[PDB]
């Protein structure tokens, strides 16, 4: 029932069932992510690919199914060595379409960050906020607003490669206001700049190793909060140079704040001093 002339433009992004063993018997995550699967994923020359498959449940009615052709098309067109790619999508004759992502080895950067067990030193949480500076900077390039970035919703592959996450359809896998810039609090809308906000909030959570921004301010309050000129302190062991960049990043005005490529030029600068 669905349209040709869309079929065939979803073709390059449609994982045929011959080439994905999904195990429906063993989530990932504990189910802190959803309805997502481990799976192996066969290439062109049948090089086993262990991945992530989500079943996407929310997907009844064949408009649904259109979009969601079309989410996969847009998707695929974005690939990035620090943003999480689309493998391809499942078109099921029984049973809801599928995502197919690559596994990310060490989850979500926050948990990361947060165990007792890991260690990372300044130069490595530094070299974190580089690996999604570099994403968001592809992002920012191909005028895509991310609206949701945080340490939350960045991953870590096998080799420690950050990958930014939580877009397009690796969305929902389950208002974030303590990452919002200013002007997203007030008119709900988001942009290239605002993105930038968020950044700054997440070097904030990367020095402090993954502590919770505003322990003290409620939601409501924190607009208040952000027009008195308040602003999260510099963490214990963080460099003043990139507590700079953190400030850079929450200027009341937006054209103010620094692009994605600045904060990659001026935070690499900042790693190799180390
Ligand atoms: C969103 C996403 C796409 N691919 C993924 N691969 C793995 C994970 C993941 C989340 N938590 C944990 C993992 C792996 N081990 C964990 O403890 C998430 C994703």
């Amino acid at each position: 029932a669905l349209n040709p002339e869309l079929v065939q433009a979803v073709q390059h992004v449609v994982i045929g069932p011959s080439s994905l063993i999904v195990h429906f018997n063993e989530v990932i995550g504990r189910g802190h992510f959803g309805c997502v699967y481990h799976g192996t994923l066969l290439d062109n020359d049948g090089k086993k690919i262990h991945c992530a498959v989500k079943s996407l449940n929310r997907i009844t009615d064949i408009g649904e199914v259109s979009q969601f052709l079309t989410e996969g098309i847009i998707m695929k067109d974005f690939s990035h060595p620090n943003v999480l790619s689309l493998l391809g999508i499942c078109l099921r004759s029984e049973g809801s379409p599928l995502v197919v992502l690559p596994y990310m080895k060490h989850g979500d950067l926050r948990n990361f960050i947060r165990n007792e067990t890991h260690n990372p030193t300044v130069k490595d949480l530094i070299g974190f906020g580089l690996q999604v500076a570099k994403g968001m900077k592809y992002l920012a390039s191909k005028k895509f607003v991310h609206r949701d970035l945080a340490a939350r919703n960045c991953m870590l592959d096998e080799k420690f490669t950050v990958k930014v996450a939580d877009f397009g359809l690796a969305r929902d896998m389950y208002l974030p206001v303590k990452w919002m810039a200013l002007e997203s609090l007030q008119t709900q809308k988001f942009t290239t700049k605002s993105d930038v906000w968020s950044f700054g909030v997440l070097l904030w959570e990367l020095m402090t190793r993954g502590a919770p921004p505003y322990p003290d301010v409620n939601t409501f309050d924190i607009t208040v909060y952000l027009l008195q000129g308040r602003r999260l302190l510099q963490p214990e062991y963080c460099p003043d140079p990139l507590y700079e960049v953190m400030l850079k990043c929450w200027h009341p005005k937006a054209e103010m704040r620094p692009s994605f490529s600045e904060l990659v030029s001026r935070i690499s600068a900042i790693f190799s001093t180390f």
